[PDB]
């Protein structure tokens, strides 16, 4: 195997590293996996389809302009180069290799397109038409953005967009399911908590956070239990950043944020799908859980879950490992059909006051076709009133003792609107047996005399009842 000769490939430290602080992509390339036959679409502000490092892989069938309602996602050029982000993300996935231009994509033989959707008013309809673009041609969708990362917003897909997620994972990709890769957010400096973003908090999105070059949690990172894994991105000014294609046929060394992590993950997922085109959308999440690596990622919240895997709210299961992903994909056995066990927990509304604990012992649909002994995602769907939402912190503890933070205190969130059946999701109990006692904790983290009521708590378990591995 000959590594790429591109002039900035040596600067792509998160791929070309020899120091074990990389995504282990060369190992996948050397196994023969470069993305051939896979199609990825960037949902963003457009794609410079004539960029010298993108044209050779550009796919019009992976592209659309839902802002102007035409097929051509070319960005709108402005003095400030506002609409450059999709082009940066596209190059991360699939910049051409060995062509003397810039660097290379993770999946440098994949086909790449873009949906121009962010350069205009983003409505539910715009979102749905983007998520649902050509779902039997595009394999993987990469989205780096969501509701405002101001640390006070709670929002997610409205009805059309939610329908697009369920149509995508159910009928997309020949019934195997569209793979939606999502950035978990850039709201760290606002103390944002990413389960309040219903796109990344979705079970249908494979959610990705960031680590700095030196292995730290970047200033912009949001912690939450819905995140699955991590890719490298930017950090402080002594740490390197992402090197990729830029607007106006240029090359940037200063692509940043969690919004630069999701495209790298999408590229690794493209390599993985080349290794096994029969992987379902759930299979892909299983592979990520099993192969991601905590080593050398620094966080104070690494915890071992009930099946022996280390998990963090900053990093999920750790750094994506492309070589391990493609290796495990090859002989992967398709997971069983997804079961869903719905448990209405409360017998009466509960005053929250300063602190509320709700304990319930469940059988996880014992005796029914939705019996789950092997959890995937778990949700606590909560309806509650409270006078100042961001003073709340919420935790969910599984029968195996795994404490998922569903919501951290958000100091900017002054809302009096509470949560209306908000489906806080955790990945941290993946593969655990969910039978037994679950504990929900809601706490007022402020000294204020805050008040409200929990009126509904639905525990929703997803998973199967077969195929478990020995704990790690
Ligand atoms: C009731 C009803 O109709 N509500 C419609 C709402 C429409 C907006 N949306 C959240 C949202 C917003 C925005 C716009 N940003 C937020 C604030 N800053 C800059 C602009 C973008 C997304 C979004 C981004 C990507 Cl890359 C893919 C998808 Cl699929 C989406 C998502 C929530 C629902
Ligand atoms: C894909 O997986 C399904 C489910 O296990 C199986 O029935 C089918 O034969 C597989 N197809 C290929 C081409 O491997
Ligand atoms: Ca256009
Ligand atoms: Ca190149
Ligand atoms: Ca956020
Ligand atoms: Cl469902
Ligand atoms: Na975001
Ligand atoms: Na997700
Ligand atoms: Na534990
Ligand atoms: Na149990």
């Amino acid at each position: 195997y000959q590594e790429p000769t591109d002039p900035k490939f040596p600067q792509q430290w998160y791929l070309s590293g020899v120091t074990q602080r990389d995504l282990n992509v060369k190992a996948a390339w050397a196994q023969g996996y470069t993305g051939h036959g896979i199609v990825v679409s960037i949902l963003d502000d457009g794609i410079e389809k004539n960029h010298p490092d993108l044209a050779g892989n550009y796919d019009p069938g992976a592209s659309f302009d839902v802002n102007d309602q035409d097929p051509d996602p070319q960005p709108r050029y402005t003095q400030m180069n506002d609409n450059r982000h999709g082009t940066r993300c596209a190059g991360e996935v699939a910049a051409v290799a060995n062509n003397g231009v810039c660097g290379v994509g993770v999946a440098y033989n994949a086909r790449i397109g873009g949906v121009r959707m962010l350069d205009g008013e983003v409505t539910d309809a715009v979102e749905a038409r983007s998520l649902g673009l050509n779902p039997n041609h595009i394999h993987i969708y990469s989205a780096s953005w969501g509701p405002e990362d101001d640390g006070k917003t709670v929002d997610g897909p409205a009805r059309l967009a939610e329908e697009a997620f369920f149509r995508g994972v159910s009928q997309g990709r020949g019934g195997l399911g569209s793979i939606f890769v999502w950035a978990s957010g850039n709201g760290g400096r606002e103390h944002d908590s990413c389960n309040c973003d219903g796109y990344t908090n979705s079970i249908y999105t494979l959610s990705i956070s960031s680590a700095t070059q030196f292995g730290n949690v970047p200033w912009y990172s949001e912690a939450c239990s819905s995140t699955l894994a991590t890719t490298y991105s930017s950090g402080n000014q002594n740490e390197k950043q992402i090197v990729t294609t830029d607007l106006r046929q240029k090359c940037t060394e200063s692509h940043t944020g969690t919004s630069a992590s999701a495209p790298l993950a999408a590229g690794i997922i493209a390599l993985t799908l080349e290794a096994n085109k029969n992987l379902t959308w759930r299979d892909m999440q299983h592979l990520v859980v099993q192969t991601s690596k905590p080593a050398h990622l620094n966080a104070n919240d690494w915890a071992t879950n009930g099946v022996g895997r280390k998990v963090s709210h900053s990093y999920g299961y750790g750094l994506l490992d492309a070589g391990a992903m493609v290796a495990l994909a090859q002989n992967w056995t398709t997971v069983a059909p997804q079961r869903k066990c719905i448990i209405d927990i409360l017998t009466e509304p509960k005053d929250i006051g300063k602190r509320l604990e709700v304990r319930k012992t469940v059988t996880a649909c014992l005796g029914e076709p939705n019996h789950i002994t092997r959890l995937e995602h778990a949700q606590a769907r909560l309806t509650l009133s409270y006078n100042r939402r961001g003073d709340l912190a919420i935790h969910l503890v599984s029968p195996m003792g795994t404490r998922s933070t569903l919501l951290a205190a958000r100091p900017h969130d002054y809302s009096a609107d509470g949560f209306n059946d908000w489906a806080f999701m955790t990945t941290h109990s993946w593969d655990e047996d969910p039978s037994g006692e679950w504990v929900l904790e809601i706490e007022n983290t402020s000294e204020a005399n805050n008040y409200g009521t929990l009126t509904k708590f639905t525990l929703v378990l997803y998973g199967t009842a077969s195929g478990s591995l020995v704990p790690r």
